């Protein structure tokens, strides 16, 4: 059970200096109890100072997702705020048949956030974007390729709106900052199709932050901005596919031109990328002969 120790960093969130004594007293419990959640706290990932014999406190202060801020900025779809869940993915996937296209997911705290091909996402509790979105296809996509671009694309446009000049995109799915991981995106696929999107952006916290480039943003703003472009975006890929994106996907190219390896099942291939194709296939250039792929993991190739 996790309300205690969410009423915790719910006071601690200011950053502000409590006694255990008066963390007991308004939580009704004994100082000892509060030692116990505090520990919790850091299994979280949440960063807590103890004053030894006198209290606790954050280092600084950290901004908590609100969701009646959230939520009165935006329209069409409800949005759940959840403190803690396992995966916003799964939360999504387990109500699928009650969504509607639009309904998105936030967190605070992932306990099995997950990348792809099974790995897993670390998302400590408070320090980045944990978002996932329903959404539903009327006529089922062939591959997720076309949609994780629109998702990139998007995304890395709010980003760059927001002050994140730098942000690329890596095919097809990837934001990448200075060549190194700043977000990973998700697609979850099932006549139609049931579409489970989800993307974790690192703040605060191989990988690269927001902060570490020196981008301090608002996570309920930012939250917002990316609930309510998405809906849209996708509604126009629904409409159009996606011709209307590639222009704008050429924009944010992070590895146009560049020598790149392909990791394809247990296959690795070399080539520099020609960008892409009208289908969104990466355009991989191999002994002077352009293939298009719509599979495999990119990632630059250099030993410097
Ligand atoms: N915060 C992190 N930042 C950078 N690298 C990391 C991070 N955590 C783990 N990694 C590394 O990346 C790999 C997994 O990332 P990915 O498969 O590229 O996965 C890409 C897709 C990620 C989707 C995550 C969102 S979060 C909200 C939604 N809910 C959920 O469970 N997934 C999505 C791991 O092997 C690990 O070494």
């Amino acid at each position: 059970d996790n309300t205690v120790p969410l009423k915790l960093i719910a006071l601690l969130a200011n950053g502000e200096f409590h006694s255990g004594e008066q963390l007991g007293e308004t939580l009704g419990m004994s100082r000892a109890a509060i030692n116990k959640h505090i520990q919790t706290l850091r299994d979280w990932g949440v960063d807590v100072f103890t004053v030894p014999g006198k209290g606790y406190s954050l280092p600084e202060p950290i901004q908590l997702l609100n969701a009646k801020q959230i939520l009165g900025q935006l329209d069409g779809g409800s949005v759940a705020v959840l403190p803690v869940i396992d995966s916003t993915n799964q939360y999504l996937l387990d109500r699928i048949g009650e969504l509607k296209s639009g309904d998105a997911c936030i967190a605070e705290y992932q306990q099995a956030g997950r990348g792809r091909r099974g790995r897993k996402w670390f998302s400590p509790f408070g320090a980045n974007l944990y978002l996932s979105m329903f959404w539903r296809l009327e006529q089922a996509p062939a591959a997720a390729i076309g949609l994780s671009l629109v998702i990139g694309i998007v995304m890395a446009e709010v980003l760059r709106k927001l002050g994140a000049d730098k942000v690329r995109v890596k095919w097809p799915n990837d934001l990448y900052l200075q060549d190194r991981k700043l977000a990973g995106i998700l697609v979850e696929l099932t006549d139609a199709a049931q579409i489970v999107i989800g993307a974790g952006i690192n703040m605060a916290m191989g990988w690269i932050t927001l902060q570490e480039a020196g981008i301090n943003l608002d996570r309920n703003t930012l939250a917002a901005m990316l609930i309510r472009e998405l809906r849209a975006a996708l509604e126009l890929f629904e409409q159009e596919g996606l011709a209307p994106y590639l222009s704008r996907w050429e924009k944010l190219d992070n590895f146009i031109n560049r020598p790149v390896k392909l990791i394809i099942g247990d296959k690795e291939i070399f080539g520099i990328s020609r960008g892409i194709d009208k289908q969104g296939a990466l355009l991989l250039e191999q002994d002077g002969i352009i293939k298009p792929w719509m599979g495999g993991e990119i990632s630059l190739r250099s030993a410097e």
